């Protein structure tokens, strides 16, 4: 029994760390990957992706989308401050990027080219995996979800056969790159706003409550040297850009690993806490737009929140995703 | 002649609009899309088709069904003036049962009806904006949500883009809100995009305009002159029609003859030597919690064209262009 | 039976208008003249009002307050392109200034002299007025409202004692100083948004929708001078130059032939209400909107509890029994005048 | 000795900061003025009252009356950590009945309490604000509303008032709203205004610091040890206070010892040493729906100084100045 999803990201580092986990990940089959604005424009983070893929020797199986380039109603803003002016800086991608392989998406679409890659691209493709869901299609979204609001406009009548997992938000901490919301929140805050409100059932999975608690310590660095390094001498200098940008924007020490947590959290959710409650949106706020406020400490319930991992939560995060780095090295 | 599409809600007024545009020599519709606004798109839709249908152009011109909400805002149907089906006043049984195929459903490659989703338009329209020497026209009347789904899809194609709308009010008060016009009030956030977008937008007949615009007797009495004599059956339907719409607006706005909005924006790209019009920064209102939908002007850099009146003479030019058409549609429905 | 009541004003052409017309009408007695922010400062309006007064000759009996200097929560926005730098422009005041008489609010007060005028100085008075109504105290308001927001913060038990009679607003016509809102609500919308919602017994008497039809005609004028020219040249001068200078600001910046008058209707609804078109309805003050906040929306297109009276229009006849009524005050002002 | 003027709505916190400011030697407390919050404002000026009188100085330091409602917004009462008085877990009636008449009624010249105006204490503050070197030091541990609408009347004061204010969240959540203190989201317009205004602004304490500053079981006994030896029933009661405020911390948020939030904001002023600080510009949301009153910093030109944590010491100087001032109140009680 293996899940079907999709991905929806913007790479990043996280994300690129998300990607492994979920394609190489025995209880999930990744139907597609589709790339959204955020930490970069969102052709740069369709051709980041396209770089995991191609590093995992993926980039001919799993279909890879280019989403919108702006958010519903707003600017757009990217996160170049973590992640670098190509949105995976930290090493050379150039024989990567020269032995890549023909995307399959294009195959799908019976397009030529890259160039007529378009952002609804991905829309019948989704449509299908949803009807064809005996239950409810997952998505795992670890990026501005512009696309997926985008689609339950296009498709409202999926909203109630999808299943979100996202990394998004905060609820008991303050924000990141604002005093009190977090990156993907607000960059679109009536996308996560218009979903809450679609009947999607939507769970905030990874919320920084969780991934500030998921740190990639130097413990974690010789672990995935003891388990690569023997298969296969670039994973290490990718967190390491990531922990140099984390450091110095932040002050953390050892930096969060945000994104894969949401794809455990499918993987497995019995390491989870969960609440139900009711969560808002702010938009309207100047300086507070995107945050997630719950009625948590009488309107229904429209999402599921997970404010901590059960003890053993973090062993078992990083032992899932040592593993895959090993399987990758082999390859 | 002018290629062009049309996006509206029918809608009355959208119906008249429809038959002046397709009609007229000066423009060649390439397709209609359909929004929500007035009624659900799913009505809009069939509605665009009967009068297509009604006018003998059914299985000429594709119609597509697009956005069934706006972008942040839940959905407001008019019922009140145009009736539960979108077009009240007349018995439409023999215009559906003797309906052809959507040639849109050729276009795109598809079974039926069923297969149509939104954004559908989005290819068609960007072939017509490449192929545009300078830019493509769009002539919108209802909620501008369409436009905006397809510029968040096409960005780099809103340069090519001219846009001439019946949306806005500015030195006269709204209608369905106090300072704020049905079209805007109901995705201003659309219109707020569009305008940022690069689009040439024109405001072509705000209700600055359209209020001066009135179905009176006299303008009855012009149809049945150009139309009975070729078809009184079709005399019958466009008059219980304005009728329809003339009680509504009679009942809700205590006009005693109704404006007819939407034929005017078409009549803007027809002949547009007939209407005043300056440049100006129009600001949206998208904040304001009775006052969405406002269009705020300065009357920073220029982002429309607004016009305000028509020039004397412009009543008529407009009126006899639209008995015209009423008179050439009857003459091919016939007797 | 004349009608106690108190004005609040931002002088100001029109406000000067209508100071006339309330202190000589036989039908009001008026208490006091507050001062608020709007065209000019507060300090200048206030001075602009002693002026006005003392140019017809009641400096002395009328006492004046300054009020607050800015709005609630918003930075103030002065009108001079209407208005002048002075607040008063178009005549040479240093003559009523030298002659000036002093204020009796620093008699109530027990103030030595002006340094020592605060905003909420008239608080006092005005509640013992509203204490001493029978049924409710009146006020004219022809400026921002922030004052009178600022007493029903000090004093919240006063408002369901309080009728106000108000130029404020736009209702089936747009703006003036910003597309769909009048000058007077989008300066302190807040102010106006707390009063619709205190209890206050609220009047737009004179909203654009009846003053823009109130215009300074030639017909006005030689009426005027048939009812001034006679008892006081030199103050059908001023006076003439008061409502020109006015004439060719609304010119230059709105392109009207004749000016408005708007302030003098809302003292004209206390005066002869009998005289106006009135309708109960429920009044929202936009208070968020970016390019709106000022709006004064309503149902009223069409066919939430009433908060408000609304007159849109003048009977047919109100415009002649207004312009009656002031020139009838303009003449007796140029009597007491003299040569 | 420092000059200084109290604004409040006691509240069991303020009633502590009260304690602590008119008995701590460094501060002179030249009034006290009240505000709409936890209570209404009346309740909140009683509550005052009761608490000088309670430490023998009702008849010393005068009380004024506030504004009884935020500039642009509807009243919002904290019943649910206060209690229907503002001071539950003890009865006042006793103190109520003993209690003498208030100073500011002399200096106002009124006959009695029912004179009380929101605008009374702006003439007393102009003179100290005029009087004083520099600048005169308010420190406010409610909303803000009396200070905005007395800066609305005297602007020109501004430049020469220096806040020290318990207020706001910074790098923690808030209480009674997600990302929001109370006292900010009461009259967020209140503290907007004042942060525009030119007044020297400190964040003296936030969630941020008072929060880490609980009444454990060892502050409890320390309590008892200062004061049982001179006056059992202010023994009795200051710890049934604390007690109140304890069952109502548990009952809502969860605390196991309730943090005593509003004589951070006193010790400030008296022990600045013992404060982390840094300056910066803090918006205030005001247009938010779920967010108004939420602290937001660029953490555009200063406009305030947040402090953000006691430095190390900090927590043991603070209730040893604390239990002092308990104990010496303990000693006149008798
Ligand atoms: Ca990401
Ligand atoms: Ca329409
Ligand atoms: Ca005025
Ligand atoms: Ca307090």
């Amino acid at each position: 029994m293996s899940i079907k999803c999709a991905l929806d990201c913007d790479p990043g580092h996280d994300d690129l760390a998300m990607i492994m986990l979920a394609v190489y990940s025995p209880k999930l089959d990744v139907q597609y990957i589709s790339t959204t604005h955020g930490n970069q424009t969102v052709n740069k983070t369709y051709q980041n992706a396209r770089r995991t893929l191609n590093l995992i020797k993926r980039a001919d199986k799993i279909p890879v989308y280019r989403g919108y380039s702006k958010p519903l109603t707003r600017e757009s803003v990217a996160c170049p401050e973590i992640h670098g002016e190509s949105g995976l800086g930290g090493v050379d991608w150039s024989e990567i990027d020269r032995t890549m392989p023909r995307n399959p998406a294009l195959d799908i679409l019976g397009y030529k080219d890259e160039s007529e890659l378009r952002p609804d691209d991905f829309f019948k493709h989704l449509h299908r995996l949803v009807s064809a869901a005996e239950d409810k299609f997952d998505i795992i979204s670890t990026g501005s979800e512009t696309n997926i609001a985008q689609y339950l406009l296009a498709y409202p009548e999926d909203a109630k056969k999808i299943r979100m997992t996202t990394m998004a938000g905060n609820f008991m901490i303050v924000g990141n790159i604002m005093p009190f919301a977090e990156f993907n929140v607000l960059i679109d805050p009536e996308a996560i706003s218009n979903i809450l409100q679609s009947g999607v059932d939507y769970t905030f999975a990874a919320p920084l409550d969780i991934t500030h608690t998921v740190l990639v310590t130097e413990k974690v660095i010789n672990d995935i040297k003891a388990a690569t390094e023997p298969y296969s001498p670039m994973i290490i200098k990718l967190l390491f850009f990531f922990k140099d940008t984390y450091r110095d924007v932040f002050g953390f020490i050892d930096p969060p690993l945000h994104d894969p947590v949401a794809a455990f959290h499918l993987i497995a959710p019995e390491w989870f806490e969960h609440v139900r409650c009711h969560v808002d949106i702010e938009t309207k706020g100047e300086y507070t737009y995107g945050c997630c406020c719950t009625n948590l400490i009488v309107k229904p319930d429209n999402a599921t929140v997970c404010l901590k991992l059960k003890e053993g939560g973090h062993d078992a995060f990083w032992n899932q995703m040592i593993t895959v780095w090993g399987e990758i090295a082999k390859e």
